[PDB]
């Protein structure tokens, strides 16, 4: 009744490359704690912070232990994930053999092929069986549930939470059009009825890419020229008279040049959120904005915000639930690449460091 | 009965050396409303605020009129300055003869020799003599009195109506440390009792300029060499471990590497603002400030922010008065020209604007 697990480590920061391994332990699953439960992972991502982590440039970071039968101490990677119950201890009531899981902190380790913990390291979510048995037209892919702790909440929190947009007539304003983020904010953006303006790298296939942004819910795209372009200024201003509204609300990903023309497009009294630097570069904003059209610039950390607010993670949760199984939202796709015995562990995961520009990697067990 | 009077004036924006021009014009002081009131000019100064107004890049500016008696419509130039009381109709009670006030609004147009107004259109100050009978060691100046409206308010409201430092613990930092408000700032910041940080431009004698301005109450001053040197940056987190409290607020006029040097000094959950620039400097920030230290960023304009607040702008003026009267606060000294009619009005504030780098300019009268 022994269980061989298998999970990816490192004695040391650096690049993934250079200090990730695979280490083999084992979980006895005849000898639970009344409240401990084991799950198996069905699949995990490879989001930017996990690789921050490794490199020893995050201020978020697991404790270095021996847990995992190492011969020095060594760390786990990974934050989000989807994990499957397969057994529990007696006093467990809220989750059962089958039920869906992620994790309900940061730091769980979601790079590996099993895990132990408490009820309370897991949060539910429906599988496809227990939405179909309901009634729901949809069920959650793997996908699905192994991104939904971030990116989904991420968008619906900065669209919601700090300024109220009108229904129909105001706008917001954002660049990394084709993130993950970004296309989660048009969807969002579609489905609460605001209008927004997506500013996207220019592409070899730009026509494509326009009409599939336009199709998730995005009224407008732009390119990084037009966003540099001063004599575009007049039609920006026309399409957001034409609503009734007002540009209330910029998202920021990328700094630099572009985190300055989304700004000078906003309306009076205007709010940027910067949560991403892909560009490197820093928030860059013209005087003139800040003292003559009262804009106020800050940041956004779905960590720090959801802190000590459970109601609002429930609450924000539920509702990306309840869309994925109606059928109203949408993922973006990632290159899935299935663990199956014959490569090691932590080398799918370093092939999906390296492809990351692909698009996302999510490694599938 | 009749009183000759003389007004700069322009007919359309430009640079004052090219647009301005002097207009004679006629007050009849037989014929005033129960509610009118003819002052004499005292005193008023050249801010960059006044000529960017001509200029035509200042959002909040005079209308032009024919109320001087143009052939054209005409605006005004100037919006502080000190003026006596000359006459008051027969409603009057809150002003009499000899009372020195200033504008209760901007847009007045301060660069003339007299003006015809409500009582509503000023705000009562003491004048030496009333300053005297109440006992009080000193009274007011004519610059002090011709510059109060701008840069002390300024000064006193940054650093009390938007974030609480305690007493005796927090600090502030700011850059333009030599600059007019910066001067009040520091002179106010002693009064709070808020410790401070001043960062100016490195100088020939800055072993005085160092001295004079923590005689003025900066707790320490440094150089943009020294605000840029990482090697330098852990003297300054060590100056606030010692005092047991943090720095939350940044002052910045400058921009550029010197806006992203301040920022880099609060602590978590910081607040910058700007309220004025250089040339060609955006305020330039790191994007790991916003997301994981929790900075916000964003503008200060007294214009606005008083607009429509006339209970915060008396109760502010009121504690300035009472400082320069107690002897608590100094302004820096003008260069004063003086009006006797021998060269035409428009023509000393064209010198005043072209010689502002020497130091303020006041014309007086
Ligand atoms: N603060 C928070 O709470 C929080 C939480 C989670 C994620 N994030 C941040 O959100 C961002 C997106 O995460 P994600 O999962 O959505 O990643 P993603 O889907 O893989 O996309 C990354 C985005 O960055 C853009 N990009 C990359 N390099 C760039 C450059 N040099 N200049 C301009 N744009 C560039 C890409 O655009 P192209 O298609 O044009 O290449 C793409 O739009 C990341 O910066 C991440 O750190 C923040
Ligand atoms: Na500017
Ligand atoms: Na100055
Ligand atoms: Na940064």
């Amino acid at each position: 009744h022994m269980i061989t697990a298998q999970a990816v480590l490192y004695t040391q920061h650096g690049e993934p490359k250079d200090v990730l391994f695979t280490q083999s332990f084992e979980i006895d699953d005849d000898n639970l704690a009344p409240n401990e439960v084991i799950v198996k992972t069905l699949g995990s991502p490879v989001n930017p912070s996990d690789i921050n982590q490794i490199q020893g440039v995050y201020p978020s970071k697991p404790a270095k232990t021996t847990g995992f039968g190492t011969t020095e101490p060594a760390a786990p990677c990974g934050n989000e994930g989807l994990f499957e119950v397969i057994k529990v201890g007696s006093n467990v009531s809220s989750l059962e053999a089958g039920d869906w899981v992620i994790p309900s902190h940061v730091n769980f380790g979601t790079w590996r092929t099993h895990a132990l913990g408490n009820d309370d390291d897991f949060i539910k979510l429906p599988n496809p069986a227990q939405s179909k048995a309901n009634g729901k037209p949809n069920g959650l892919t793997i996908n699905q549930g192994a991104t939904i702790s971030v990116n989904p909440l991420v968008a619906y929190l900065m669209l919601t939470h700090y300024v109220k947009l009108t229904p129909g007539k105001d706008w917001f304003i954002q660049n990394g059009g084709t993130s993950a983020v970004g296309k989660y904010a048009s969807q969002i953006g579609k489905l609460l009825n605001f209008n927004s303006i997506s500013v996207i790298r220019d592409r070899p296939n730009l026509d494509e890419v326009v009409a599939s942004l336009k199709e998730l819910g995005a009224t407008q795209v732009i390119t990084e020229d037009q966003n540099n372009s001063r004599e575009f200024g007049p039609t920006i201003k026309e399409w957001i008279k034409q609503s009734g509204g007002e540009a209330k609300l910029a998202l920021n990903c990328v700094g630099g040049k572009s985190s300055t023309g989304i700004a000078r497009k906003l309306n009076n009294n205007g709010l940027m959120l910067t949560y991403g630097g892909m560009s490197f570069q820093p928030v860059t904003i013209p005087t003139s904005l800040y003292i003559f059209k009262n804009f106020t610039s800050a940041g956004f950390w779905v960590t720090e915000l959801l802190k000590n607010n459970k109601e609002l993670k429930t609450s924000t949760l539920n509702q990306i639930i309840a869309w994925y199984e109606e059928g109203k939202l949408t993922d973006a796709k990632s290159i899935e690449t299935l663990y199956d015995g014959t490569k090691p562990l932590h080398e799918l995961y370093q092939d999906g460091v390296a492809n990351s520009k692909d698009g996302k990697q999510l490694i599938t067990y």
